[PDB]
């Protein structure tokens, strides 16, 4: 039976933002579906620490449950550095596919091993691009540019071969960098923009969706193990539900703040699906680098489930 359970589930961001929405979603369907037996207690705000040094409590069974950005994982687990691969997806409707089907599932399977057990995935968002000295919406606008980026090998690389300075900069210092100009630009999800009002340093936008960060949510497997069926049962129906609206307020959160915006006078610039084809083709020889270490049986289911979800795509059929 479901015995008294309780799990300390911690994150990053803070109440109103999309992860914590997700969060209560699921600490409120556990405590449905166990009658109160099972409590699931919110650690926002990352006040028990930074996403990495959770991981390490979820595997010494200090925290139970945590959702964080599924890159992270890559210094646990290599093959999840495929989730940082660039331009994988177009829309959050391709992502879901990818990762909720063979793809994310044959990664997760690799967590148990490491004392971790992967429950969904959820959204954090596209990571774009803005920058203050002209519109981008093209490999050779981007030339020069000094942007700061992510500094794990992946955006490094990406940057590089885009004709970029992958600029290392702690983020913050990064609002100030921008206004003072030593800094061309950044690339983060769009709702930074926003909350770090880089709009009054920053008059362009690109929607680049040169990565996709999708979240991971996992459970500690010391606890796990001590959990009988029907316990599981609840948090998996939970995660599950919780993800596809966690992934609904994300998106409506997002339309919002590109909203917001357009409305402070930033010009912002959307790609094709052809102009994305050409920014990933010249950027290939590059990243296939990463495909030793990612696993070629990793990469070639991706990149099988990615030209299927580009079929799938309506543009195909928009004009002839």
């Amino acid at each position: 039976e479901i015995r008294s359970q309780t799990i300390k589930f911690a994150a990053a961001n803070s109440k109103g933002h999309p992860q914590v929405t997700g969060m209560e979603k699921f600490a409120e369907l556990v405590k449905e579906k166990s009658g109160g037996q099972i409590n699931v207690k919110l650690f926002p705000g990352g006040v028990l620490g930074s996403d990495p040094q959770t991981l390490s409590g979820l595997q010494g069974g200090v925290v139970e449950m945590t959702v964080m950005n599924a890159g992270i994982l890559s210094s646990t687990v290599k093959a999840f550095e495929a989730v940082d691969l660039p331009f994988l997806f177009n829309s959050g409707e391709e992502a879901d596919k990818v990762m909720d089907g063979p793809f994310g599932t044959n990664l997760m399977k690799r967590l148990p091993d490491t004392g971790l057990i992967g429950l969904a995935y959820w959204e954090l968002g596209f990571r774009n691009l803005t920058n203050n000295r002209h519109p981008v919406a093209k490999l050779e606008d981007i030339a020069g540019l000094k942007i700061r980026t992510l500094q794990s090998p992946v955006p490094v690389a990406l940057f590089n071969a885009l004709g970029a300075n992958a600029v290392p900069l702690p983020y913050t210092e990064l609002y100030t960098a921008l206004e003072t100009g030593t800094v061309d630009g950044q690339e983060n999800p769009n709702a930074n923009i926003i909350n770090a009002k880089f709009y009054e340093v920053q008059k362009y936008l690109t929607l680049t969706r040169h990565q996709y960060n999708p979240q991971i949510v996992m459970i500690s497997k010391k606890f796990w193990d001590r959990l009988n069926d029907e316990e599981k049962a609840v948090i998996e129906q939970a995660a599950v539900e919780a993800r596809d609206y966690q992934r609904k307020v994300s998106r409506e959160q997002d339309a919002t703040a590109l909203d917001e915006i357009k409305k402070t006078g930033m010009q912002v610039t959307e790609l094709t699906p052809e102009e994305t084809t050409r920014l990933r083709d010249a950027v290939k020889p590059i990243i296939d680098k990463f495909t030793a270490e990612i696993g070629a049986e990793t990469v070639d289911e991706l990149f099988a489930e990615l030209k299927k979800v580009r079929g799938e795509n309506a543009e195909n059929l928009y004009f002839q």
